[PDB]
């Protein structure tokens, strides 16, 4: 389907709460999709960045397995602990407001945790010609971004999610 | 329904040709949606700008009634002659690339006719779950934007329409 639920019932002010705390302390990079790198490469120079990015060139996701230490105290990395799989390049993927993507197709689908969302932070499917929102409910969803698709954020505050890949 | 087609007969090439001159002396103004006013009130001040203020200045359209002097010897003001309605504030309206708006309704339907475009720009309806594209084929485009709706521009260059109002 393009997208399923798994109940994973974390609290969505306390999950809100932790990513805001995160963020005060390592920024979100770059611009119109702004990035934190949650999982790094072992003994990783920059883990907090490395795993992010955004040129045409993808980059092997399998190498990015190492949840920070640093999370291991907060709440979100409950969220990593009832995960039902083991993620990998897990990143904060935060559309910014007024922006959208090109109608595209991903090589991975990935799986989504609203932390902060709107009515305005959707998912389009172009050849379905579906619309979907990920409500910040604290539950993930895996969305088929190997469908034909954009994502839009037509609010005026950061649609942020959290965004685990995972092989198997 | 939410949209509707009536075939106009414009050359589309022509239009784009006579769009991107009338930009050169005439600009857009605006940052998200770029704009400029083909319809102006009579013994406008302001001809060029004053229909293209935001709602809360604007009573209703039906005063920007007169198509400029400048426009009736050009390709444009031969696409004026070819309605089947009378145009009220009639605008160029041209989405930023990567932007978006919020989703909202506007208090009045309008008719589209694409000037540039890709398939990158689409109109979204959220409550009849329909995407929308609108093709720069010559022909003019009714669509029902008092429906909650967003749209967006995915492409790397602005997607120019014509949006004309009517009375009937
Ligand atoms: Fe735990
Ligand atoms: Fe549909």
């Amino acid at each position: 389907a393009l997208t399923s639920r798994t109940e994973l019932d974390i609290d969505p002010d306390k999950l809100r709460e932790s990513v805001v705390e995160l963020l005060e302390r390592h920024p979100l990079v770059f611009e119109g999709t702004r990035q934190l790198a949650l999982q790094h490469r072992p003994e990783a120079t920059d883990p907090w960045y490395e795993g992010c990015q955004r040129q045409s060139l993808i980059s092997s996701d399998s190498d990015f397995t190492e949840v920070h230490g640093e999370l291991r105290d907060t709440y979100l990395g409950e969220v990593f602990d009832r995960l039902p799989f083991k993620p990998i390049r897990t990143r904060i993927m935060a559309l910014d407001p007024k922006y959208c993507y090109s109608v595209h197709r991903d090589l991975t689908p990935r799986y989504h945790l609203a932390v902060t969302t709107s009515e305005h932070a959707r998912f389009v499917f172009i050849e379905h010609d579906k619309v979907l929102h990920i409500p910040a409910d604290g539950d993930l969803y895996y969305v088929d971004t190997r469908q034909l698709h954009s994502a839009f954020n037509g609010g005026d505050d950061m649609r942020i999610h959290i965004v685990f890949g995972t092989d198997g």
